DNA sequence: TCACGAACTTCACGAACTACGCAGTTCGTTCTT
DNA sequence: TGTCACGAACTATGTAGTTCGTGACAATGACAA
């Protein structure tokens, strides 16, 4: 697929998502888009994949949808985070 | 539209490529491939993006082309890797 | 190879750029019948050598030919002439 | 296949092979190479393909072996040579 | 010139090719390779010799070609195998 | 290596020789040539290999040099001989 | 409203085939012995 | 003479890279009522 575009180079949008959620614990689709500057339609498409893959599960609180990580979607983030460490390790 | 990826949900193959050079110096498009597990085609395809941008250059020795970061490439790598540690300030 | 017994897909791509200047990839593939993938393949190469340059007009993209590319185009053309003139 | 490489920007190696044959009728493998400067191996690489499709035939004359274009060899030689002018429009 | 080799001491790669055609009538270039242990490279160069000598003829289908023995080729294939046993008549 | 050329479609020269010796046992270098369609230079070029491999050894009936199969040698024939038969079997 | 489906373009990368080196090998001439 | 060394031409095959297909994909300008 795309992946390596002039915008991303190093991190894929899905990394900006997961990470963001590791902070806000949960947030609305629109929030993510703006909060990471990634165009909305990139977010919604990627969240489907996340949902479908079981890394994210919705959480209706009011009438607004929310997206939170799952165990599997948390374990995942570690694998990629450590993988992401070994890279930024070389700079030193 | 659709999304799958196993090899890179977090990092782009381009990423894995930039760093491998920073960590080794010069390398044949072959070696790049083998040590990053990024299958050949992608390796060269991305390398050509890098050239066209000014982040790496060729080096014919005898019958073997070598690639290595440029200063512009060097600055970029460390620059982004920096912005990385930032977001990963929640580990 | 069949379609390319004499001329590379590069030729059809280069020349068609000499007589348009500005040009999208998707389009070139139409005006030369050279499969789209076979084309951006060469754009990626062209860009990598300075013979061509991208130019994302806002949201669209236009691949124009460069100074350096211009000369290469002319040069490799006489070669074709000294070759063909002898029939 | 390969075809288009840094050495062959516009012209295949077989262009030279073929042309130089219209320009000498029958030539031998070792020869086709020297007058053109393309690596001998690439030359037979093509010569074989030429025999297959039926654009050339060998001359088992005497000791050395010779190659010359054929009826359908010469025809498809000018065919391609002409529509090269079909391109050099930009050159005028 | 020196003679290393250890695969083609008795049999040229051409035999396994010619013979395999008798087993299927027609086959792709990768088909007969993987099914004769003879490198795909040497196959092409060989069918390209057979085509040139009319012992075989193509037949494009979709994204690949299939090669089939012809009639003048069948004579050859058949004849030789006879020439073979005439020699195998040492035991 | 050459191996397969117009003369050698199925069988190599290394076949017709090893066979000739499985017949008369001890043939003269020269004599192997005539008894086969093999040109002299091709024969000794293969002998020197056989010799260097221990598939063949020398011998003198007077002054001429006769060649003969050996321990390592015959096992080879009675090894390849099987491959050639396992092959043809299919089209028997 | 918000995610969704259609639409454009570029990306990932696998199959197959080519450009071309290397290491044989067929045989024909010098050359040694 | 017989064998070796040279020596001109092709075969075998591996390595890197090309064509061009398929399966994504990023960021749009509409459905979807």
């Amino acid at each position: 697929g795309k992946i390596s575009t002039d915008k991303y180079i190093f991190l894929t949008p899905r990394a900006y998502i997961i990470v963001h959620l590791l902070k806000v614990g949960k947030a609305k689709a629109s929030e993510i888009s703006e909060n990471t500057q990634i165009p909305y339609q990139t977010v919604i498409q990627n969240i489907r994949w996340l949902l479908a893959e079981g890394y994210v599960v919705k959480e209706q609180k009011g009438e607004e949808i929310y997206y939170k990580l799952t165990d599997k979607g948390k374990q995942l983030a570690t694998a990629e985070l450590e993988k992401i460490r070994k890279l930024v390790e070389v700079v030193q």
